[PDB]
């Protein structure tokens, strides 16, 4: 893979955005990763509406402010037919009846891949196709209060990943040789928490917060 | 009163701890009042046991890690006769049964003094005692995520404070004057630990209403 | 010797200054060194005048807002037989004629100690004695910056030390490059610079910044 | 965490080895602490050289039979890219030069994880990685005597640790007691030492011997 990679620079993300007191982090990592695959297949950044997902995907399996996942997303997205952009369909922070309109959709995805659970591939994933969906181990006080650096919790599992988030991209700090190293992490709780809402998170330490047992991006 | 106080300059006040996982914030910002009048009584600054005030103060009305009142805490620290150094009786960040020794008690005081509900009253004991406790709204994800500067949280409720923490001094702008807080999160939150409150706006989230000092 | 050290739990250290523009950096140094000096002596924590040492120290080789030298202020404090408190003597952060008044003397000193140049003696020093004056590399714009984490500077010189700073202690915490351990230093820019005004600066890695190549206390 | 843990039931520990008269009880905490995360990552117990540490890991700080410390063993094996087995490369206690097989490794790891000076933390640690290596305060001649019970030493220091060796559990005295709960500790003076070679140090006693003060286990 290139020795960094940074999708922001190529047009394949928009801002951060700021989920708010409801529990669809699932959904802003959904939409980040399709944008980005719009972006790659048309050449136009189109924000998408988190809200379509947290109202209109229970079929799939999501629960609004409850939780989801990302793959569940990208199923309603196939199933559906459609998303719509998020300046359509705006964002309220809480679950209500679906209201999504075809006639604003402005993406769609045939499926989803599954990356395989170890960083390698995940790495040749980001290199290769775009920001990707990830679930992480966020649940520490470290998480909440992290403003900059490569961020390594000791206590952070593999296994038990809580918050899903996006990986915009990768890099290192320092020397090469160092071997100090992250993912870009775009989160969604606003440009207030974090870099400007991004997060370094620690790269090739065997998988440090489970950032890579559970990667995927939707086929588009 | 003087036009900015801050008694961390005059030894009142100890490092800034991290209560943890628990909910024991009025165990350290009872702490943080006590260790301030202390010093203001004896000229020793000793860092003193929140895990004391978890573990023993159940009588007094507190609930541990469930949460706690600042006045129950000295109301506890009078009762008990005293109260252990931090250093005899570490933080656990979880409860356990009391285990306070009268041998290590390091603090006592003979009561405590609530503060009538006014920024100028608070600001007058800021001036003239020392540290105070106070509460304060503090469930907003602005408040949990804050780093520098004035902190003004629209959403912030002056009627329902959740939080205790110390004001330690006040400053100015040069009228987003504001209020120095010792928070118990560690120092990687906020300022080294540390928050600059809005003062003068309102009673900005409560910080006004339950402000409490023990009586040394 | 222990694996942390942190003077501030012990009643050593006075609360971050700020030597705004001028460059005194040695005298807030030189100070915070004393400070601790003495509180070991007699248990009492007095903030002592940077503007004394700025004014008054010139015959022992300093140049007041134009640089100096922790050993030299030390030597000015032997010589002159006392040093003014901070609050008899404040802050100007600009040099002024010599104002001393031995009334309001609260400090002596009986010369100083130089550490050997090595990061092992340093750390003796630091665990045995209290906080320890030294001199740093601090022209980088990574230093300007910092927020949290352990500092640490590819292009640093261990050879060209610019700036005087405290070492209040040293530690450990887990981090991507397993370059764990750190000496927490306090600096004289103000508790908005850095993580409360103090640095965790790079330790055991090859002297990083020159950190232990010049490092001294006063003999109290 | 649980109220009891014990990785010797759950398959994470070797027997209790001799360490002889040789500084090497770095090396011999560094392989307990490995051979239990590799169990946990490939279901294989398999016994690992002390020896290959003490004769080959010079390098990353260690000094053979003149002491060292597990995190520098933890990144000889990563930088080294294995370990060999105790069977292929059996302890000898005395220092020799390097005669690591890479056909013959049977150990890697991609770092280390410094657990922070909490007692707390070291119990977390404990119930959800496995065996922790641990420095501890045996300077005292009651931890030479140690033969039963629940080991405590009023002149030990929390901050000055001189031996390491490994946690594989804790336990209490009564369920409902706060009183005389203990770190269970595997030691490599043999097994006619202490309980079967084994020491239970008191837990949650202000860290007593320092058992939190530079507890560590290596990334696998
Ligand atoms: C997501 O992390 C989030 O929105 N975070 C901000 C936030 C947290 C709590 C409340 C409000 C906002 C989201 C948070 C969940 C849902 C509500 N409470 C939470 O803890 N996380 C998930 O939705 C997460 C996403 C998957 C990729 C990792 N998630 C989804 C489905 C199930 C679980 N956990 C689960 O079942 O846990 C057990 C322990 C089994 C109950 C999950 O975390
Ligand atoms: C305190 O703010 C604290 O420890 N904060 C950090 C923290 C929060 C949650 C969990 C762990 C750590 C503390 C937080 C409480 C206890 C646990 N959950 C909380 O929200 N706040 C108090 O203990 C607080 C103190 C008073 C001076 C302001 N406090 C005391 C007693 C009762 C309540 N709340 C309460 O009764 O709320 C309702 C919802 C009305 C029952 C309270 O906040
Ligand atoms: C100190 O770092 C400081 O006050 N920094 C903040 C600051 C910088 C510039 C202007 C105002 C504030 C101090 C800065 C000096 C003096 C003014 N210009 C500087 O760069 N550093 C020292 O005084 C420093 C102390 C020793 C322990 C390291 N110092 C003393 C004496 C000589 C030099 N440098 C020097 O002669 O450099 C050459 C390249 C030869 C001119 C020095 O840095
Ligand atoms: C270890 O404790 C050990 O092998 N003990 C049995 C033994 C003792 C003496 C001689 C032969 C076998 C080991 C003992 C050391 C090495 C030889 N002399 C000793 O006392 N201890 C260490 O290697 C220990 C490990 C760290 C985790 C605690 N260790 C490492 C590095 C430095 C020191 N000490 C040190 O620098 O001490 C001072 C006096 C401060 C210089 C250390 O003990």
């Amino acid at each position: 893979a290139p020795r960094s990679v940074d999708w922001r620079e190529k047009g394949y993300v928009t801002p951060v955005k700021n989920q708010g007191q409801c529990g669809s982090c699932w959904a802003f990592s959904a939409t980040g990763a399709l944008e980005g695959q719009m972006f790659r297949k048309t050449g136009r950044l189109i924000s998408l509406s988190e809200q379509n997902l947290v109202d209109c995907s229970g079929p799939q399996g999501n629960e609004g402010c409850n939780g989801g996942l990302m793959d569940y997303a990208f199923q309603y997205v196939q199933d559906n037919g459609g998303l719509d952009s998020e300046e359509s369909y705006p964002y309220e922070a809480t679950e209500e009846s679906c209201k999504y309109n075809p006639k604003y959709s402005v993406a769609n995805d045939a499926g989803f891949v599954d990356i395989p659970k170890q960083e390698k591939a995940l790495m040749k994933a980001v290199a290769t196709v775009g920001p990707i969906s990830v679930a992480i181990d966020a649940g520490h006080e470290s998480f909440l209060f992290y403003k900059e650096g490569i961020y390594f919790e000791p206590d952070c599992s593999s296994e038990d990943m809580d918050h899903g988030v996006l990986v915009v991209g990768y890099g290192f700090e320092s020397t090469e040789s160092d071997n100090n190293k992250y993912w870009l992490v775009k989160n969604s709780w606003g440009e207030e928490w974090g870099m400007g809402g991004y997060v370094k998170m620690a790269k090739d330490r065997r998988n440090h917060c489970g950032i890579a047992s559970a990667a995927s991006y939707p086929t588009v």
